[PDB]
């Protein structure tokens, strides 16, 4: 792993044949498509990867297979978030055993607590982990953000090397950048792709952007444009990312519109299965048709 | 397994010697204490049982040990809620194999947009279950409740036999009571013990009350007084229940003060280990001191 | 003014002829209907009264007319809640000048982050008020409820005589009842009519029940049956209340289904105008016809 | 007045001598300070102006004095949001009679169920207003945003000329930019100052930034550097903005710390009274001491 991890780091979907069956052939296709597209690392079992909805055995298979297929060509980050900390540590050990480079952890959804309790949780977790850690802020779930100073503090431990934000809240994100400005080796990553460009312009290291599963070259181009402040390219490419956001992710009449749209598009592009794990369901033909048309209108 | 299941149905704590180690001897003492205290069933892996936060292995051990120790003396209800439907169904099958009488299920936190999907979720789930099911309304995470009409509809399935609510919202609970009033065999249970008495007075079948881990006799006596509308006795005992609620469940400074306080008291009562699994930080001395004091004020 | 205030205390709708015009004749009829139905006090400018949606002028007119019409026959409670403390104290002073007996206040949404601030809010407001005060827990907006210990502490002031909860959370309500049980002059009132009976059974003093605008005698009868633990009557009458709840309050597709249903019924019953103030609007005929039908089926 | 309204548009504090008494002399000093500082408009009775917590009388005095003092030198925008539509329309008419240029409106917190109802709210409001309107997305209360398509739709009305976002969610803001990209005349403004630079870089028209009460030149300079993509200067000035945010707005033990700090700083700077209306109260000696230290550490 490069210090600081930078660039586009797609959160892989977990392609499925069935609720409890990994689509290994499509995983292979996806990973080659990403690598050939110039992405900088692979991120497995994120939200985009349906981690929580999958069985334990299937999560282990996604890790093992991703590590096998990638064959050291790129760093692999494994999201170890789990309601059970024991199970979280076990995923971390699996990851180390199969050659992953780092783990990624958000506190459990039910862990609505104060900051001192967040700090103590991580202080007790870190000794148990065999790989460097990225902290994962996904606020909806806890109703509690890592406070900037809390990130400062946990980032003292040399086993903590970065931070991924999936708040779309950029006031919060800039507050953490400011708090971390004297530790420039600490990787500051942004989840939502719609704000990757503007965040990178202001010094964010990279984007953990789900749309890069589809069009890795687009997101890598936009990242580089933003990095070098080529403003005409930033504007032209941002409009494409935004068209995708408005057209590929908004078809659901039943929830998880982003995940269903992404997975449908991946199947339409011939990359991997669009099977979505229960209790959710893949797009049927009407919605799928809309995703087809949206895809043709991007070009 | 009485239809409708009624009375006091404690949500057992899952006693732990360590994050991943079941306190078997403490579980045995707890169960005997509950049985001798007159409760009508045992409910495992509820919120009180920390189910989300335990490993798969430990959840299974809780189920297996509880069924073994109960020895058929009381119905055992197993909460099978999980973020993964496959793990959920596995837990149900494990429960059936080990002699449990029913399962209890809430849809996963991240799930229900609306009512028609709630209906579908259960329509898909039911054919996979080997035991009768109680629906569990736990709206804290997923802002959407089961609408009254939704419960009516799901309850038509002969494999759905009741409903447990842990909203403390009794306007909602009364709305479901009215919707289900022509199905007197469908068990309507209330979680929070502070509203058990008033709900049973108005026809609820029982209370899934955590305090009964500590003092099963108090909740059983209150349930019976409510059932019989012995108002003097209802008021006398309701005060003790509220005292326990104000002094045992409020120490943490966190929403999870209830669990930490309850397990702390159970250890101070000699029943089982007080240990709460990570991620939760243990009570330090000042907090344990308040629990000890609250218990001394109740004559322990 | 009976201490503790008890029984049925309807939150009067504010009857309107237009967005900024009071329906005075309807208000007169409503008050006569409530008094004849045996209610024990009148509560104006509650959420049932559309307070926040009305102009200052119309809030003042409702206070003035309600007091004139009641002519001392029943205690009048006025909700003074407002985002401006100055405006809230102005409503309190007007209420006093026109013969109201008490004021009712919730802290504004934006203010409450903690218990110490709620204490300080009331410590600062109380010396400005010319009438006794009921505290109330703002139903939706706020993140922060009055903690039971905070209510104990605020009620150390003799100018604080009660608490009304519009949360439908009876665990919370029981926690407050328990903290206040040893103050015999302190009135504990429950807003939502669906839980009035069970709460009175366990010692609540009364109900601030919107349905009593339509059928005051029914809610009074249920209150007395609960108060006296006549369980057969409690059950019989609770079922009628729940039927109202299921059928009169559930017709709206657009929000504020309770208020639009209630006002629609009041007009169909011949009591007062159904007009609802902008930005909301009264039911049009498709929905009104359903309320009519539901009424015919009680 | 200028279409689209652009630049720095400070949400003025409402300077007070007491809970219900306007500090007229402070307000004059404040407005002269903003004008000389190069701002492009004045926005009165926003959140920063404490509108909700002030009496109707005081809100009217703020409007009247602000228009009198500005003397046509700069557009005046007036927040007319109120739980009562009758009261809101009355403030708009008062604004018009005193020569304000536009009104700013959010729907009342309780109201919005859905998008169709937001549209109808504005359809009924618009014929009643005597000035052009800016829509604004209420930061905390509503729990239902203007969807992008909703903004497109309301913006067809010639009486609606802009949009101000205070949410701090830049995924959402970029979604609305994308929806409004074919109507360049429609003014798109961001409230929170910490993300003004990044939003302007990507084409936002302006910043309704409270910190501009204290240091108008700094925010105008940052706006211009973002506008022209002068990146070295964006970085230099963003660091100062983030220092103000970290050190002036964080002294309270409260959510109120932004307002108390801003007003304390304004007083220490000789501009206007620091008085804060009940139920809040201005910083006493200790906190005031900390704010002064913070100010000396900026410069
Ligand atoms: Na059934």
């Amino acid at each position: 792993m490069n210090i600081p991890l930078s660039g586009i780091i797609p959160p892989l979907v977990t392609p499925l044949l069935d609720d409890d069956v990994l689509d290994v052939e499509g995983l292979q296709r996806l990973i080659e498509h990403l690598i050939a597209g110039g992405v900088h690392a692979l991120f497995v079992l994120g939200t985009t990867g349906e981690s929580q909805s999958l069985s334990y055995k299937l999560r282990m298979e996604m890790i093992k297979n991703t590590c096998r297929i990638a064959k050291g060509r790129l760093p692999v980050l494994v999201c170890i978030s789990d309601t059970s900390i024991v199970e979280s540590v076990n995923l971390a050990c699996l990851a180390a055993d199969h050659g992953a480079d780092a783990v990624v952890s958000a506190p459990p959804y039910y862990f609505a607590t104060g900051q001192p309790e967040l700090i103590e949780f991580y202080e007790h977790l870190l000794p148990q982990l065999p790989l460097p850690l990225f902290l994962y802020n996904m606020p909806t779930h806890t109703k509690v953000n890592f406070a900037p100073a809390t990130i400062q503090r946990i980032a003292e431990n040399p086993g903590v090397i970065g931070f991924k934000d999936s708040s779309a809240n950029t006031v919060y994100f800039q507050s953490v950048m400011y708090a971390m400005k004297d530790n420039p080796d600490f990787s500051m990553l942004v989840g939502p792709e719609e704000i990757m460009a503007e965040s990178v312009l202001l010094g964010a290291h990279g984007g953990v952007n789900g749309g890069a599963n589809m069009f890795p070259e687009l997101y890598v181009s936009l990242y580089n444009a933003a990095k070098n402040a080529d403003m005409e390219e930033v504007r032209r490419l941002q409009e494409k990312v935004m068209q995708i956001s408005a057209t590929i992710y908004t078809v659901g009449q039943h929830g998880s519109s982003y995940l269903k749209g992404l997975k449908c598009a991946l199947s339409l592009l011939g990359i991997c299965s669009d099977y979505v794990a229960a209790p959710f369901h893949k797009f049927e033909q009407r919605e799928r048709g809309k995703i087809w048309k949206a895809l043709q209108n991007l070009g």
